[PDB]
């Protein structure tokens, strides 16, 4: 009765105010708006990866969603066994399989931006350091902490990036330990990459602010400024490294629907695209610091700056 997209996520989350919510109301938003229709399940452990993208594939979806590292060995597979019918990953990148799109994220760059913004945030307090919180470091998540210490090395050589592993988007509880943890240490800004286990953080920094510590986290995904509103009026988000995976959901979604379905290709959703960056409007940047932001952006989108694949202490 209706052309449906169905999406497969590792988490039972799609409320998780970052990477599965942004996900999901892209194609939400696309069935909206095309008088379509969609759903998804969740695999939560990987026996299920597997039997959750054939059940959809036996439905004869439109599209077949898959996120993720987690996912991408199942999607492999699959595709080769359904060859007629299409798949979009995200955050991953599948070869050889022209029944299936590739959406990554150029967040090294988008992260160089927010590196920028919390260096001079912490030089603004005299600190020399700043925290960094990742859900997992598997598939291309390392981008992000590439980026975010060569946006703080940009602005200040000796500030030094101290880095916690959850590993796990699904854990607000350790997301709110790893914040107190950076936080305890003397840390006045922390740039989290963490998906639901970030709420945790932002939650984290919003009850240091209230009680008077100086403290400031950068979002992810999503523009988060509202998630850290703590006294009625101030937030404790110094800004978040924006990533349009509702717009990429969204757009190939269409094509799909359209006929034009870039199966084989690999798309990369960068800054030159405004798939990832800072938001608009960032009540807590100064226009100063707004002017170096975009300046360094500009260099970037040129070429005359290359943002980095991986950090310093993870290249030999
Ligand atoms: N595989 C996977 N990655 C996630 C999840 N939540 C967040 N991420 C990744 O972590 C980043 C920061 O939240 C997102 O942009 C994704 O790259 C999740 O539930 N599963």
């Amino acid at each position: 009765g209706d052309f449906v997209v169905g999406m497969v996520t590792d988490s039972g989350d799609i409320d998780d105010k970052s990477f599965n919510q942004q996900v999901w109301e892209g194609i939400s938003r696309f069935a909206q708006e095309n008088n379509a229709k969609c759903k998804y399940v969740t695999a939560s452990t990987d026996a299920e990866y597997v039997p959750s993208l054939s059940a959809f594939a036996d439905e004869n979806m439109g599209l077949v969603v898959a996120c993720g590292s987690f996912l991408v060995e199942a999607v492999i597979e699959t595709s080769a066994r359904f060859p007629k019918q299409k798949f979009l990953v995200i955050d991953a990148v599948v070869q050889d399989r022209d029944n299936v799109v590739s959406a990554v994220f150029g967040q090294n760059e988008g992260s160089f931006l927010v590196g920028v913004a919390a260096a001079l945030k912490a030089k603004e307090a005299g600190k020399s350091a700043v925290g960094f919180i990742v859900g997992m470091e598997l598939g291309m998540m390392p981008l992000f902490e590439a980026g975010f210490e060569a946006g703080v090395k940009a602005v200040d050589p000796d500030i030094q990036v101290v880095v916690e592993v959850a590993n796990t988007f699904s854990d607000p509880q350790k997301g709110q330990a790893l914040a107190a943890k950076l936080y305890d240490s003397g840390v006045n800004v922390i740039f989290q990459v963490a998906g639901g286990t970030g709420n945790g953080v932002i939650k984290e920094a919003r009850d240091r602010r209230l009680n008077g510590q100086d403290v400031w986290v950068i979002g992810v995904d999503r523009d988060q400024y509202m998630d850290g509103v703590y006294d009625g009026s101030k937030s404790v988000v110094l800004t978040s490294m924006v990533k349009r995976a509702d717009v990429a959901a969204e757009r190939i979604s269409k094509m799909a629907y359209d006929g034009s379905f870039p199966g084989g290709q690999s798309i990369m959703f960068g800054l030159e695209d405004k798939a990832v960056g800072i938001p608009e409007e960032n009540p807590n940047l100064s226009s100063a610091v707004m002017e170096k932001i975009r300046s360094f952006e500009e260099k970037i989108v040129s070429k005359e700056i290359v943002v980095p694949v991986r950090s310093a202490r993870m290249m030999n």
